[PDB]
């Protein structure tokens, strides 16, 4: 019996407990386009509550011209990384409109969220310094952490004071530069940074304050800036990373926007920004063009707030443990693995798109359905589906 | 002097030092598609001999309308991972035609390669076992081995009487399973991993043989199928990663190409597959488009491999040194970097478009300008870009 094909055997075995323990993910194919209505190839077209389509972007026509009229006259794909040639106006044009968009000097384009989390702390930070991380930390930021030499600290879940415990050890641990990161809003349960204190206990211990913000940028805040416009510090962050792949369109692409010594720093030494493709020029086209959308009017992200609330006060109201609010991501816990595939399913065949959160995404024993609105909603969908969440929720035992 | 301003002080600083060693990188503003002349935004017209863009496939007019056609029926984008909504029939359709492209069973997408290798090892392998890269394996390989918590060892580029002195501390060390991992095509050099000997190698030893084929998809080999085509191993490969944003395309997103059941543990554990936004459904259905034109006719392959031949054959016939390869990356050494940054600046100036690589991209003291060649290039455009390398060869003591 071979070497290599024991591995293959060790790799089938393993497929076949995470199905028994009812954690293997199956991949729906949708036929259309995102949407606030959406169709599988089996023909079945039920209601989306599960994309990152905040704002409705993602198929919102103006922001299809404007990736078609970017394919005429910038091309397909640049098939460089910037610093080769990679680089054309857009993207000089939409790092300056995103600086300006979110409160910073610069702004230096990523492949994804993903990778400008993987190449900020290992660029900046060396052994002798400290992150501090939220428990619940997004992975990419995780990651991003594992990769540099510095020392790490975890503070629990936005527990302020915790946050305190983490910055005097690391300062008697004998820190050189410490960064506060978090997630800006929390991708698995929706939770608000506290930016407001953490800039203010970062301000004592002269820290640096990083967040997270791609389930924020776009829709939160009064002008859809970020978290950091919600807790009235807009300007007054270190560091921002962030996708163009959430409310800002759907498609590819993230960025870090920091002061401008960082940004000129991570063009010369951040290892994604050197090692992977530039954005390809629709998607840095299209992106443009929603910077035009949301500065020109606050309207969809004003019906993302209507939408988030009605459903909040909806999904509260028929018992579910979900509090009345505006987080437009809104969990709802099965804690069972199995309970949440059966409950996804089941609002499936009432007219819903959900999906089952489970291992490794959320912890085992912490399954949940992750709602998520949109402004795309009218209030028959958002009404009729509300209906579906009754009923299933009854039916699996939920209320 | 306060915690967070003496660290950007020590960023300008460090700045500073880059820019005084001569290892600071100026990107320059294309202001056209990508092609084999382009114009910056000085309106200066140039030949571009520094992309990836090896099949012209980044601005060809059927990937182009491919791309479009993909946004009227498919939409901008997903704003999803692939298990939630953002699996369309395209990438379930382009993951079937990689793999038989390929020689694999099955395709997993990622948004880039650095993410495909950033999460390959972590899921495969544990503790117990050992990766065995070549000692210049891309910077994209070694994070995604740093991320992983398998037993690290290095072989001498190209080196396959080391590569054996690895495998044997491997096993000695206790080794599980073992992984020996290489770039197909290395990109900082041209060379082409010794695929057919590590095949034999991996066989005694009992190891999985993995490749990133960046460099080799859609030309190298025959019928452009890549580096394990070119080495008589198609269909013997365990592992591939590898890219769209090169000759496949140059917008977006990357793969990896192995056995149904090493593609499954990927979907279901790969940490960039969980976490990050899936491929944009314009790129997907180009990607689709690539694969027509490419199993239609090897044209472009044979018509790049004929315009390297005659540039390598004309910098061969001026004092240039050839180093390595039949390959479409010609590595113009110059040690020093600051005499690439003048090699390439002052191409420019005799309109050549090309960039010099120096540390990080390339050890210190092995400085170098890599010319890339494309399907596209003109007899024009290529004798006048070896007029222009024969006088700044000369002009500045290189020839
Ligand atoms: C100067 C920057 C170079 O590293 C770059 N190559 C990028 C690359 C990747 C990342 O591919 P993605 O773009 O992340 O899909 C993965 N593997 C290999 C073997 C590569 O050569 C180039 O040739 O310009
Ligand atoms: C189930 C997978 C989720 O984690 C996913 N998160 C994507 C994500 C990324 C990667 O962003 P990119 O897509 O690579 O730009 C980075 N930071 C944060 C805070 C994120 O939530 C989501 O909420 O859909």
């Amino acid at each position: 019996m071979s070497n290599a094909e024991a591995f293959y055997a060790s790799i089938r075995t393993e497929l076949e407990s995470i199905r028994a323990a009812g954690l293997f993910k199956n991949e729906r194919v949708i036929a259309t386009p995102q949407g606030a209505r959406v169709r599988t190839t089996d023909g079945r077209e039920v209601i989306n509550l599960c994309a990152n389509n905040y704002l409705g972007l993602s198929s919102h026509p103006q922001v299809i011209e404007a990736a078609h009229e970017a394919l005429r006259t910038h091309g397909f794909g640049l098939s460089s990384v910037r610093f080769i040639c990679g680089t054309q106006d857009l993207h000089k044009t939409l790092e300056a409109r995103l600086s300006a968009f979110l409160g910073t000097e610069d702004t230096i384009l990523y492949g994804s969220a993903f990778d400008a989390n993987g190449g900020l702390f290992e660029t900046l930070l060396g052994a002798e310094d400290a992150v501090i991380s939220d428990a619940l930390n997004h992975a990419s930021i995780i990651d991003g952490v594992r990769l540099s030499k510095a020392r790490r600290y975890r503070y629990q879940h936005n527990d302020m004071d915790d946050l305190r415990v983490q910055l005097e050890q690391a300062r008697a641990d004998g820190a050189r530069y410490t960064l506060v990161f978090s997630d800006g809003v929390f991708s698995m349960d929706g939770t608000v940074a506290r930016l407001d204190e953490m800039r203010a206990i970062c301000d004592e211990y002269g820290a640096l304050l990083g967040i997270d913000e791609c389930h924020a940028t776009g829709f939160m805040g009064q002008r859809g800036r970020g978290t950091h416009e919600a807790r009235g510090v807009f300007g007054k962050i270190d560091i921002i990373t962030g996708t163009l792949g959430a409310a800002l369109g759907g498609a590819s692409g993230g960025f870090t926007s920091a002061r401008k010594e960082v940004v000129a720093l991570l063009r010369q030494r951040s290892r994604p920004y050197l090692f992977s493709n530039t954005v390809a020029p629709a998607i840095v086209g299209a992106s443009i063009a929603v910077l035009d959308i949301l500065e020109a009017s606050t309207e969809l992200r004003d019906r993302l707030e209507g939408n988030t609330r009605f459903f909040r006060a909806g999904l509260d109201r028929l018992g579910f443990d979900v509090k009345a609010g505006d987080h437009p991501i809104i969990p709802i816990m099965v804690y069972d693995a199995d309970k949440a595939q059966q409950l996804a399913q089941r609002l499936l065949e009432l007219g819903v798109y959900v999906v089952g959160f489970f291992y490794p995404v959320v912890p085992k024993g912490q399954a949940r359905i992750r709602v998520q609105m949109s402004a795309l909603h009218d209030e028959a969908a958002l009404q009729a589906a509300l209906d579906a969440f009754g009923q299933a929720g009854r039916e699996l035992g939920l209320i």
